[PDB]
């Protein structure tokens, strides 16, 4: 029934309503709930330097209500890791590759927490990337994400030493996109497909190469 929608420059004309709704939800969740104060904005829209023409949003929709989601950004452009947290990837280096996209802003609205949505969101990043031929995603994450990744069968490669970011233990890592990982998650969520791609086809790897 309800699906995760892939929204990009090529199809956002079908989702302008939904995108604005998600920017406000990101403000409710990341700013007002999680107290990530560096992201507070007076328009009540949580929008940073990595929300631009090249961002891809994977948003969980129930009708037109956004109930969860995350975003992907090409590492061929300056990224959150390269610009804000390069010290977290000092051992292995910050990713920079059309085949590696930076994954951030994972959220689930309160009404949908501790339910089916979470594992669908995990499946969605794997499904979208495999479809696009993206090999890895990169992430800056709090260390409590590690068992969550492992629980979803995500293959994780740390890029550097964990460090305190504000008052929270944080690390940089890549996640390997795997058909095998996805197949198990499809079985677990009980759906052959979780990602809906309406409007024109997106060629993410090509776009990243242009950057
Ligand atoms: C990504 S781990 C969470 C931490 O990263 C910070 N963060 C997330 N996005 C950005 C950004 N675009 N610029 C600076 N800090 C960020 C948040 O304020 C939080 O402290």
């Amino acid at each position: 029934g309800h699906m995760i929608h892939a929204i990009s420059a090529v199809n956002r004309h079908l989702y302008e309503d939904v995108l604005e709704q998600h920017f406000r939800l990101r403000h409710d969740i990341f700013v007002e709930e999680r107290h990530w104060e560096t992201l507070r904005r007076p328009d009540g829209r949580e929008v940073d330097s990595y929300d631009d023409e090249d961002t891809v949003y994977l948003l969980a929709l129930e009708g037109r209500r956004v109930v969860g989601g995350h975003r992907l950004y090409p590492t061929t452009k300056p990224s959150m890791m390269s610009e804000v947290f390069p010290h977290l990837a000092a051992v292995r280096g910050c990713p920079s590759d059309p085949l590696i996209w930076e994954w951030s802003r994972y959220f689930v609205v309160r009404d949908r927490r501790d339910g089916a949505l979470n594992l669908q969101l995990m499946a969605a990043v794997q499904e979208f990337c495999l479809d696009q031929g993206i090999a890895q995603v990169s992430a800056i994450m709090e260390t409590w994400w590690l068992p969550r990744f492992h629980e979803a069968g995500f293959v994780v490669t740390p890029l550097g030493l964990p460090a305190l970011v504000e008052n929270a233990w944080t690390m940089a890592a890549t996640v390997d996109i795997r058909r095998q990982t996805l197949d198990v998650l499809h079985d677990r969520i009980g759906m052959p497909s979780i990602v809906q791609q309406d409007g024109p086809r997106l060629d993410a790897v090509a776009r990243a190469n242009l950057c």
